[PDB]
């Protein structure tokens, strides 16, 4: 890792992919690490999720420019929560183009939040100067609109919050979750990206495809015992 | 370190940059060392901060002309306090051009002090006959208008009074400080100039990037202890 600041560190996964961790103290939850990705191709960058606010977003974007020598032109949020679009306000003024699940866009509009401008209902390939970022909506999970982003040339999947890290033992915040569709969505995620070398969750350390089974055990054990 | 007078000493940091220490007895504070920098390129010089009064500023300008064989043409103050612009009246009758944060100019007019002529709002590169002097405003700290000056070709950062030296243990004069912004401004300075070799504070010895972490520690411990 490389600590760019007091609350943000970055890890390179591949020559074009970096994963960041942004830390924020949130009342009722504590010190929460929120993860995103930085994808770079030919001096252009895509941000997958923003840190919780514009301030941390602006610091992260300034680092990509100055230390990674790329300009952020594209953004995709995993779902409508703050650890995904908390800093979208800052990117929109800057002219960054955003793509997201039409369900995320409808939720943001309803709630008074910044709204991504390009929507998709099932899948969409976004090109970062030829490098493909493949966005899929495979069903509900941690949030009803949560998506995944597959980077076929790198074999990296950003699973987002529908996946729990290996140190996590609880289902967590399920106030916008579709608990009954969650296990099914994970099974579709498992069948569709068997070759992922790295799988990055919404919070916690990245890992490999075991994070999918690990999450499925947590969701299923909870469904079994609360039922 | 070489004394050019009983109360002024100079240290050469590179073939183009010198930092000076000017000592003055300030009633109620005692014998205070105030630092500034002299940057020279092709017989032209820029002064970053002046001594506390006109007589010491004159002694220093004479030394640059007679020993450095350079003409002082440019001036940039770190903020509006006397240890930054105390000798500006002398420089202005001499035709030196001044560049400063627009907030410093606004404060100078309001406080009946000499007023710099060129203002900038977020950043400005002043070219000293070809050599760039990069000025930035990254938020409030010791003063609400304090800036930093970055010399990319020498990897030297003049941080000014928003930084405390390594022998300093107290937050000092916070009468015009923005204590809540200070720790965040420091993280921004740190993130932007990771290649800084020398870091010069407004008072005390210069050192490296540890001055930034040490000042952030002093500020954070004061906020924590006084809430
Ligand atoms: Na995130
Ligand atoms: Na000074
Ligand atoms: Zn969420
Ligand atoms: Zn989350
Ligand atoms: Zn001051
Ligand atoms: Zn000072």
């Amino acid at each position: 890792s490389v600590k760019i600041s007091d609350d943000i560190s970055i890890t390179q996964l591949s020559d074009k992919v970096y994963t960041y961790v942004s830390l924020a103290e949130i009342e009722g939850w504590g010190m929460v690490p929120s993860n995103g990705m930085i994808v770079i191709n030919n001096h252009q960058a895509a941000l997958l999720d923003t840190p919780i606010n514009d301030a941390q977003t602006e610091m992260l974007v300034n680092w990509v420019t100055d230390s990674l020598h790329a300009k952020v032109t594209t953004f995709i949020p995993n779902h409508w929560h703050g650890d995904c679009i908390g800093g979208l306000g800052y990117l929109q003024r800057k002219g960054v183009q955003s793509y997201a699940n039409q369900m995320t866009i409808d939720l943001a509009k309803e709630k008074g939040l910044p709204v991504p401008e390009h929507g998709f209902t099932d899948s969409l390939t976004v090109s970062l100067d030829g490098m493909p970022l493949q966005c899929y909506y495979l069903g509900g999970g941690h949030a009803t609109d949560n998506i995944v982003v597959w980077l076929p040339t790198e074999n990296i999947l950003f699973g987002g919050c529908m996946l729990k890290d290996n140190q996590t033992t609880s289902i967590g915040n399920i106030s916008d979750a579709d608990v009954t569709a969650w296990p099914k969505t994970l099974d579709k995620v498992k069948a569709k990206f068997p070759s992922a070398r790295y799988v990055v969750p919404g919070h916690g350390n990245y890992g490999g495809t075991e994070l999918i089974e690990h999450t499925k055990q947590i969701v299923n054990q909870y469904i079994e015992s609360t039922s």
